[PDB]
């Protein structure tokens, strides 16, 4: 599947595509405001992900440090990044078809609409102003907004023992984005599109 990656924000962002264990097509690259970039995704890649980083160094090895998503320091992941990271979370050519959501249960940094750019279903997008208004408990120093599991630590939020419900926190993320997952086990905001259907992720898609 062919991927866009576009960034309308006005600030820089660092984009990443992964599965967890590898990279997807080159894992990383800087995404200056307007830019665009296009990456090939593997058929049947299931799990896998795209993400924004924010205010992001790197060494002339591709080495570096990221003030959100950082992904142990590379500027080509190949693993996931640490939150606050609004995901762009996708698996394709799953017995016929392609699933797309976003979700904030890893926290939020950026705002985001994933949409496919081929016929057959809707996309999604949480474009909220999620940071400014983000529960002072939550809100992370370096920028962004946590997910309470990341904070707090408790089976409750990080549904541990695979029964779990809503809270404060995730009605947070709800009531702003009601078209992302808020929390593990949310009534599923999952799109069905056909399988090997295209997309593009924009970062910032409003402003």
């Amino acid at each position: 599947a062919t991927f866009e990656i576009v960034n309308r924000c006005s600030y820089t962002v660092w984009a990443a595509a992964s599965k967890g264990d590898a990279a997807l097509d080159a894992g990383g690259r800087q995404l200056n405001s307007g830019e665009s970039w296009t990456i090939n995704v593997e058929p049947g890649t299931n799990g896998g992900k795209i993400w924004a980083r924010t205010d992001c160094y790197f060494d002339d090895s591709g080495s570096g440090i990221c003030k959100t998503g950082d992904c142990g320091g590379l500027l080509r992941c190949k693993r996931f990044g640490r939150p606050p990271t609004t995901l762009a979370e996708f698996s394709l050519n799953q017995y016929g078809k392609d699933y797309i959501d976003i979700s904030n249960i890893k926290g939020f940094n950026v705002p985001m609409n994933f949409s496919p750019t081929t016929r057959g279903c809707r996309g999604v997008r949480c474009a909220a102003d999620i940071v400014g208004q983000c529960p002072a408990k939550l809100k992370a120093p370096g920028g962004g907004c946590n997910d309470a599991c990341t904070v707090f630590q408790t089976s409750e939020y990080c549904c541990t023992t695979g029964k779990c419900g809503p809270t404060e926190y995730s009605r947070f993320f709800k009531r702003l984005c009601p078209d992302a997952f808020s929390y593990v086990l949310d009534k599923p905001t999952t799109v069905t599109c056909p399988g090997s259907s295209n997309y593009r992720v924009t970062f910032c898609p409003t402003a």
